[PDB]
């Protein structure tokens, strides 16, 4: 049921994030590491964005300089359980604010 579906969709999310930051071209230095399955993106100002799996809840969590956001699987989409906003939109907003330049995963 939900456990396999969660692993499938989260593994795809991890690869999309990693590959894009792998090919990051812009001026700002952005680094992405995977430690204990957790992704940590580090910006030149020392700020970070942290992305982890919450297995019991089948959620992906995002921790940014401004706050914490929790996402449910919704038809291949990841939706914030407090606001309805999409993961990609909230990640792009946070990364753009913390890099001081446009960061898109699209
Ligand atoms: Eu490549
Ligand atoms: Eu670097
Ligand atoms: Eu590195
Ligand atoms: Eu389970
Ligand atoms: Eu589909």
């Amino acid at each position: 049921m939900n456990d396999s579906e969660f692993h499938r969709l989260a593994d795809q999310l991890w690869l999309t994030i990693e590959e894009r930051l792998d090919d990051w071209d812009g001026d700002s230095d952005i680094d992405c590491e995977i430690n204990g399955g957790v992704l940590t993106i580090t910006f030149e100002n020392g700020s970070k964005i942290i992305i982890n799996r919450q297995e019991p809840l089948h959620q992906v969590w995002l921790a940014t300089k401004q706050g914490g956001y929790h996402f449910d699987l919704k038809g291949d989409e990841w939706i914030c359980d407090r606001s309805g906003e999409t993961f990609w939109d909230l990640l792009e907003q946070a990364a753009t604010q913390q890099a001081g330049e446009t960061v898109s995963f699209r």
